[PDB]
């Protein structure tokens, strides 16, 4: 609650997070966005951006070799970009809100978790990652800890179509069944609420859930109405 | 007020033996063993993780070097914190002796592995980026007051690996020891090597010749440490 509110936008690949955050950011000078490091890698530029494309391209080619390296770097860059904007942006605001394109928790409990369950990380890779994940996200008092979560809910089919509409040459190859396992794990943690995390407060952190199957680029008012209503109870 | 002194040197050159001798000499003197050495042997998940990843590292360094280097250093950083925030309370003249450092992690072993092609440019540039920042947020109060360099030849070292009897190590060739030997000379003797940590340019170094056996004859090495600490 102090002082900038921190909300994560969560949803499957191409569910629409980046459209929706670009939408939200224009609606209030009190609202700003921290976009996904991985989402920018997918496109001279900087060191991380250089590294990102490489590990991203290698992740696509042989994920059982690169998942640990990709995951730990994706998480670091996220922690870096969020911490930066936390003090950086929104210095003068009555009601400041930082929207995150995904969280350190999706990094682990959706993406890293699935890669493990899918045999792209062996047990020692998953234990090392989790250990590294703990120690560090436990070094941050209550600073990146979220006040809420906006789950952008979709079908894997909507997500499959919106990948080809997006037209990322490497992403075209992502299968429907992959989207499904990620989808199932999103529903699990956010909607059904099965998944237990190693972070205590998460079971109590408010969750707003939004079906986004219908194109919203021209018709977002009801969505944004649900954003504003949710933010006034936190 | 706690003084931080890193003890550096090649494998088997005698570092653990040294700090073990030193810790017994003063209530005010404490020690942080290097985690890789802890794994180089019930216990914890770190031991389990480090046990497994060291074995992997021995079988296929080209696959496991990045992961291993990330984990060796995170485990060290943490180990050094728990000493600094829970040991030497609240002595008159505290000195904590780290067995190696995050600098020897990066500028000796990780660099050496990249030169020997066990990491590619991506891995090494990811590691350094990781290293420049993991130290920044979490590892600031770990800044070194001084460094002690235990200097022994690669042959001395091969003999000592033989003496120590770790069978996992009994296949480490002379050649490898010879590599790590150069890395230390350029950093700690010739003082050539440049780093991104600028305080590490000033840092006082003391060099000690440990080619002769010292388990029953260390009094003159300890005098130089005591002298070196007073200059600080
Ligand atoms: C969508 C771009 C990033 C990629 S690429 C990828 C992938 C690519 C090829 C694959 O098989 C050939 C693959 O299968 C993994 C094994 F099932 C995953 N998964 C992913 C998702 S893992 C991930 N972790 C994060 N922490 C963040 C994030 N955005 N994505
Ligand atoms: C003492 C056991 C740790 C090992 S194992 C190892 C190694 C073993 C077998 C190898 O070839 C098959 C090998 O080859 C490297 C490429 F020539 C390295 N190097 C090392 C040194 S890497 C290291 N990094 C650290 N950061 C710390 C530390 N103590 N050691
Ligand atoms: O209502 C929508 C939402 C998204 N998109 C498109 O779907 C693709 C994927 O959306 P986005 O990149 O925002 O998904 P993310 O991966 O960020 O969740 C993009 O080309 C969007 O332009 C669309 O046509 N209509
Ligand atoms: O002066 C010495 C130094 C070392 N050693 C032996 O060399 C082996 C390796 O030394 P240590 O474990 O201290 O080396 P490190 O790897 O820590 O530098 C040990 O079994 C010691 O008993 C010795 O006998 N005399």
């Amino acid at each position: 609650g102090t002082r900038i509110k921190k909300i994560s936008i969560e949803g499957n690949i191409a569910a629409g997070k980046s459209t929706f955050v670009n939408i939200l950011k224009q609606l209030s000078e009190d609202w700003e966005v921290v976009p996904e490091p991985v989402a920018r890698w997918s496109n001279e530029l900087t060191m991380e951006q250089k590294n990102g494309g490489n590990v991203l391209q290698m992740m696509y080619e042989k994920p059982e070799r690169w998942s640990f390296t990709f995951q730990t770097y994706a998480c670091l860059s996220r922690i870096r970009a969020q911490l930066a904007s936390l003090n950086g942006k929104l210095k003068d605001a009555e009601k400041p809100v930082l929207f995150f394109e995904r969280s350190v928790y999706s990094d682990r409990y959706i993406f890293a978790s699935n890669l493990y369950e899918s045999e792209s990380m062996n047990e020692t890779e998953w234990t090392i990652y989790q250990d590294w994940h703990d120690w560090m996200n436990n070094q941050f008092g209550q600073s990146l800890e979220l006040d809420g979560i906006i789950y952008l809910q979709a079908t894997p089919e909507t997500c499959l179509h919106r990948i080809y509409l997006r037209g990322r040459n490497e992403e075209q190859g992502i299968p429907l069944e992959y989207l499904e396992k990620l989808h199932y794990k999103h529903e699990s943690w956010l909607l059904h609420r099965t998944l237990k995390t190693n972070f205590d407060y998460l079971q109590e952190v408010p969750i707003l859930t939004l079906d986004v199957n219908e194109d919203f680029k021209d018709k977002y008012e009801s969505l944004v109405e649900k954003v504003k209503e949710f933010l006034s109870t936190l």
